[PDB]
């Protein structure tokens, strides 16, 4: 940890790798049925 931004950038990749939650809050699931 030091001037390392890979912390927020990496974080953004993980959430983006598990959009099952946000997707559930959007029509994204009306097709996953």
């Amino acid at each position: 940890t030091v001037l390392s931004v890979g912390g927020q950038v990496n974080l953004l990749i993980q959430q983006a790798i598990d959009p099952k939650n946000l997707s559930r809050l959007f029509p994204g699931w009306k097709a996953w049925v």
